[PDB]
């Protein structure tokens, strides 16, 4: 899994693209009433029983990436995503790879109102792919609890695909939740 | 592994109570691969996959009484209705260096709708976002690649002995045999 900059990885020959979002919003609550949430981030549980990010293949010859994300979220989230445009400004990263297929991922980071992530939530089950290509909605605890194990950590060890655990530990750097250190710690405490 | 009556009076050991909770499925993946079957598991605060219940105080409401409560709880309003009698009581474990713990499973087959509203009205559970990050199907097929679908999903982090109960409710309703889950672990494991 190698980096490469959008425009670079849109002038390349033969290569197949797909997209993928993280949908975040900022939330008040505390689990425990003494542990905050800090912020919901989504994630899934996909038909291969892998965790991934929202979102899949993206034809440039005949839409834009941002057009096909548009549609693979609606698609798997649902019609609330109609209220949701994810934009260029949006875009975060790409990266790239020949092995095993030729294939380019790009990532998208988007901030919304926590009411539009729970509005999501509760259409979600209304998607074309629900129970189907998409498994169930899922939100990403960012907190370690007492036992140093429970939270994010722990989650850490579920069963990712591609490259969605970079991604996701990279949008914990973007997003200022985590320092280099903090990461550090909770992947040694995931073992 | 343990028994009811034995479990039930022992002394000072806490006691949890959880469900799984599935209907039949006509619908097919890639209208190639069939569902058959739907069952909830869900994702924990703590960040790994269990089933919906909780801790019940044994002298405090019957062990359905108390399965019955943390199901309203976590998976929301629409359980008031769902009815998780005696009969539908399977097993228990007993467990010592953790808490020393008596895991009581159920099984209950209910309609597909009824699943569908469960999912619905999931988000309006007093621990939507809080106790329980969101509900999930088991993938009981697998894929081509012969390991997407359940054995990819049985490398995920489960909680207690959350997957040992799943390979129990495999066989308990004869949706794979015992051959049959020992190559999905093989392929799982690698
Ligand atoms: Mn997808
Ligand atoms: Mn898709
Ligand atoms: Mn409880
Ligand atoms: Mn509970
Ligand atoms: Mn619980």
């Amino acid at each position: 899994p190698r980096n490469i900059s959008r425009e670079e990885s849109l002038q390349l020959e033969g290569y197949k693209h797909a997209c993928h979002a993280l949908l975040h919003a900022p939330s008040q609550a505390k689990l425990f009433d003494r542990v905050p949430i800090r912020r919901v981030l989504l994630m899934m549980m996909r038909f291969d029983g892998r965790l991934g990010f929202p979102g899949g293949f993206v034809d440039t010859r005949d839409i834009s990436l941002e057009e096909g994300l548009k549609r693979e979220l609606e698609e798997e989230l649902g019609p609330a995503l109609a209220t949701v445009e994810v934009t260029e400004d949006d875009y975060r990263s790409s990266q790239v790879r020949e092995h095993p297929q030729k294939c380019v991922t790009h990532f998208y980071i988007k901030e919304l109102k926590l009411e539009e992530i729970e509005r999501i939530e509760a259409e979600a089950v209304n998607a074309k792919d629900h129970g189907l290509e998409v498994m169930g909605l899922i939100r990403v605890p960012l907190y370690t609890l007492r036992d140093r194990v429970g939270g994010l950590p722990a989650f850490l060890c579920n069963n990712f695909i591609g490259n969605s655990k970079s991604q996701l530990l990279y949008a914990l750097r973007s997003l200022k939740l985590l320092r280099e250190d903090q990461i550090q710690e909770v992947l040694k405490a995931s073992h």
